[PDB]
């Protein structure tokens, strides 16, 4: 699936994410669109082997299992292709155990990249919310 941006913010609200951890909506829907495009079926592989999957792009190495990662972890405890569903519940579940491991946001490049100290409620301005 591939969400609208007011449609994505609103399924994020509802899932608890809006001040999470003190991160206001706008960073977790910047995050997603540079993460992702918005695509619930997004995928991308590393160089170490790992491969990043869904809207937010959770990595195997540590966050979920695929079967093809050796030596990794799976601290969401779900296999990845879950990660990669219309319902966004599972890679919001597993979002929330990221940003509380000490690193915040700073887990997602494009975040750091592309969001950090920029105008992020401009991401959820005009949404009905
Ligand atoms: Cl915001
Ligand atoms: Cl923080
Ligand atoms: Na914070
Ligand atoms: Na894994």
């Amino acid at each position: 699936k591939v969400f609208g941006r007011c449609e994505l913010a609103a399924a994020m609200k509802r899932h608890g994410l809006d001040n999470y951890r003190g991160y206001s909506l706008g960073n977790w829907v910047c995050a997603a669109k540079f993460e992702s495009n918005f695509n619930t079926q997004a995928t991308n592989r590393n160089t170490d082997g790992s491969t990043d999957y869904g809207i937010l792009q959770i990595n195997s190495r540590w966050w979920c299992n695929d079967g093809r990662t050796p030596g990794s972890r799976n601290l969401c405890n779900i296999p990845c292709s879950a990660l990669l569903s219309s319902d966004i519940t599972a890679s919001v579940n597993c979002a929330k155990k990221i940003v509380s491991d000490g690193n915040g946001m700073n887990a997602w490049v494009a975040w750091r990249n592309r969001c950090k100290g920029t105008d992020v409620q401009a991401w959820i301005r005009g949404c009905r919310l």
